[PDB]
């Protein structure tokens, strides 16, 4: 199964900078949403998941056709809470009907990253809604109570190599775990609606103690009320991936090219972008545009 992106017949940069300008201005406007972090943190959440039940292997799910919107992937426990995204992101399709749902969900995450004061995130349009027996089977995200040959071996399968994997993890400096969502609680920091490279200097830097949560399950956590879920906390277990721990904790720039570069990637995974496709469009943020 080849994927092969299609642009929305006759837009342009200018109608996605209209959607992205819209998720933009619900995401400040709704601001009270999970204690005042608002939606930026769990719009990232969702991106992520839409696209990372892709399998290299076969080109199986992805974000190039939009199956969360059917009940399999959304009722995925995995996913549980990202049903709030969803539903942020409904008045949004209202507007721009003519928006695929693959390019509305990833969109979304480019829009929270770039509006946390995040990098600019390349997007490209033409993800095409495919149909419901195109949803992949739950199971294909990932486990968090598990270790670094774990993540590792996981992330081969959306074809991530160690430096892409660490930058991705840094998005979990954004809003927190959830009992009730996944079985783990708490923030990973104090930046937590601000995209920046917290999550690798608390790694570093917070005295952790393992500790179990009132679900039972064991989390790294701190005295300043931080935690790391075992997955995290497998980045500095590692020697491989602490060095790049390391690395991003050091220099915010080369986190946010690298993040960039890999967030983009996942969003992308799957996809055909024929060789007369548009370039990737880079979104001005509202500050940017004086909104
Ligand atoms: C080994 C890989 C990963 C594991 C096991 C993992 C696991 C988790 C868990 C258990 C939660 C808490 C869900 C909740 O209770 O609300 C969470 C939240 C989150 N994750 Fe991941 N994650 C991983 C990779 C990523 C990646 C690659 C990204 C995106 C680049 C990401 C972005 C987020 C965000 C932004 C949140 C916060 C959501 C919110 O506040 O609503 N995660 N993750």
């Amino acid at each position: 199964l080849v994927h092969v992106a299609s642009v929305e017949k006759g837009r342009s940069y200018e109608d996605f900078q209209k959607v992205y300008n819209a998720i933009a201005l619900k995401l400040r406007e709704d601001d009270e949403y999970d204690n005042y972090i608002g939606y930026g943190p769990v719009l990232v959440r969702l991106a992520w998941h839409t696209s990372g039940t892709w399998d290299k292997h076969d080109n199986t799910g992805g974000s190039y056709g939009g199956t969360y919107r059917f009940k399999k992937e959304f009722n995925d426990p995995s996913n549980a809470g990202l049903q709030n995204g969803f539903k942020f992101l409904e008045p949004i399709h209202k507007e721009f009907p003519w928006i695929s749902s693959g390019d509305l969900f990833s969109l979304g995450g480019v829009t929270a990253v770039q509006e946390m004061q995040g990098p600019k995130i390349p997007w490209r349009c033409g993800r095409v809604d495919t149909p419901e027996d195109t949803t992949p089977d739950n199971g294909r995200l990932p486990d968090a109570d598990k270790d670094a040959d774990y993540v590792r071996t996981f992330f081969q399968r959306l074809n991530m190599n160690d430096r892409e994997v660490v930058a991705l993890m840094g998005a979990h400096a954004l809003g927190k775990t959830h009992l009730k969502r996944s079985g783990y609680e708490g923030p990973w920091g104090a930046a937590n609606n601000v995209f920046t490279n917290e999550f690798y200097l608390n790694l570093l830097n917070e005295d952790w103690k393992l500790e179990k949560n009132d679900a039972n399950n064991e989390q790294w956590d701190s005295k300043s009320g931080y935690m790391m879920l075992p997955t995290d906390y497998s980045l500095i277990q590692d020697p491989k991936y602490l060095s790049i721990v390391k690395e991003y904790a050091n220099d915010q720039d080369k986190f946010f090219k690298d993040f960039s570069k890999a967030f983009e990637k996942l969003l992308e995974n799957g996809i055909t972008f024929p060789k007369d496709a548009p370039s990737p469009f880079i979104f001005k943020t509202l500050e940017e545009q004086g909104l």
